[PDB]
C-alpha cells in the first residue's frame, strides 16, 4: 500500500505541485506545452528539451481523499498554471491518427476522463522512479495496461503519447 514518493524519499503530497523530470539527466527537463496542429494555444502535453529546466509545476490528484497518493490509485495529472485557452489544468489522453496523445481541452471535463493515470515503482533503481500508465475504460471500470512515452514530432516537440515500447520514467521533485 505504498503511497508515492517524491525524489527527496518523502511521500507525495495530495493536490499539491511537482515537478516530473526523468530519471536519466541525459533525457531532457521537466513537461510542458506547446502549440501543436490547429490548436489554438500551447495545447499538447511535451517534455522540454532543456535539461536544466524543471518545467511546468504539475499538481497530482488521487481518486481517494487523503493527504498522500497511494500509488496503487489513479490520479489526475494538471498544470499549476495551464494555458489561456484550456478549460481546466488536466491531461487527458485524446484518440488521433498517429495515436493516443496526452493534451490538455479547450472543454470543461468529467472526473473519469482524467483520473485516468498511475504511477508504476521501477524495481530497477536507487531513489523512487515510476513509469507512467494511461488507464482507458475497462467500462463501468478502468484498466491500466498501456504506458506514456514520447515521441519528436517533425518540428522536435516531445510529445507525451502512449507507446508500445520506451515508456518515460519519472521522478517527482516538490516544487
Ligand atoms: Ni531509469
Amino acid at each position: 500500500d505504498d503511497d508515492l514518493v517524491d525524489a527527496e524519499g518523502n511521500l507525495v503530497e495530495a493536490g499539491g505541485t511537482y515537478y516530473l523530470l526523468p530519471h536519466i539527466w541525459a533525457h531532457g527537463g521537466g513537461i510542458e506545452t506547446a502549440k501543436t496542429g490547429n490548436e489554438p494555444c500551447p495545447l499538447t502535453v511535451v517534455r522540454s528539451p532543456n535539461e536544466v529546466s524543471k518545467g511546468e509545476p504539475i499538481r497530482i490528484s488521487s481518486q481517494f481523499l487523503s493527504l498522500f497518493i497511494p500509488r496503487g490509485s489513479l490520479v489526475a495529472l494538471g498544470f499549476a498554471n495551464p494555458p489561456s485557452c484550456a478549460a481546466s489544468p488536466w491531461w487527458t489522453v485524446v484518440d488521433s491518427p498517429q495515436g493516443p496523445a496526452v493534451k490538455l481541452s479547450q472543454q470543461k471535463l468529467p472526473e473519469k476522463d482524467i483520473l485516468v493515470f498511475k504511477f508504476e515503482k521501477v524495481s530497477h533503481s536507487n531513489i523512487h522512479v515510476y513509469k507512467l500508465l494511461y488507464c482507458q475504460h475497462d467500462e463501468e471500470d478502468v484498466k491500466c495496461d498501456q504506458y506514456i512515452g514520447i515521441h519528436r514530432d517533425r518540428n522536435g516537440n516531445r510529445r507525451l503519447v502512449v507507446t508500445e515500447e520506451n515508456p518515460l520514467e519519472l521522478v517527482l521533485l516538490k516544487a
